[PDB]
């Protein structure tokens, strides 16, 4: 498994636990409803150690870029400003966020040709499955 194999445009086909993960983050109702109903595409690009992830939908689009292994300020969809680090480790892209004494991890991995995105904060989890599209 390599970080490059995650590259491309992917479209959301299934979600579980997302609303509860947003509740654990303390996301307010406006943003939770938009999350309930955006069916985004996730676009992953990686050039050596440079990574960009763009999550795109008519409701909401976010994008960040980083260097793998280097701490950076991420503005999240819900407007947190986190200190994030992304690494490709044990065959998954692991995005670790720390802010105001709190932490959350988002992992992205290939499983059976699908992109599986898993979020966790304080044992509250979400799992989102994306299929590779043109
Ligand atoms: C870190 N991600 C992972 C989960 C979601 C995804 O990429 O499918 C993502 C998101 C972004 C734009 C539109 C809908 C959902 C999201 C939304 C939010 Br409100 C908080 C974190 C978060």
């Amino acid at each position: 498994a390599t970080v490059q194999q995650l590259e491309g445009r992917w479209r959301l086909v299934d979600s579980k636990g997302f609303d509860e993960y947003m509740k654990e983050l303390g996301v307010g109702i406006a943003l939770r409803k938009m999350g309930a109903m955006a069916k985004p595409d996730c676009i992953i690009t990686c050039d050596g150690k440079n990574l960009t992830i763009k999550t795109e939908s008519t409701l909401k689009t976010t994008q960040f870029s980083c260097t793998l292994g280097e701490k950076f300020e991420e503005t999240t969809a819900d407007g947190r400003k986190t200190q994030t680090v992304c690494n490709f480790t044990d065959g998954a892209l692991v995005q670790h966020q720390e802010w105001d004494g709190k932490e959350s991890t988002i992992t992205r991995k290939l499983k059976d040709g699908k992109l599986v995105v898993e979020c966790v904060m304080n044992n509250v989890t979400c799992t989102r499955i994306y299929e590779k599209v043109e």
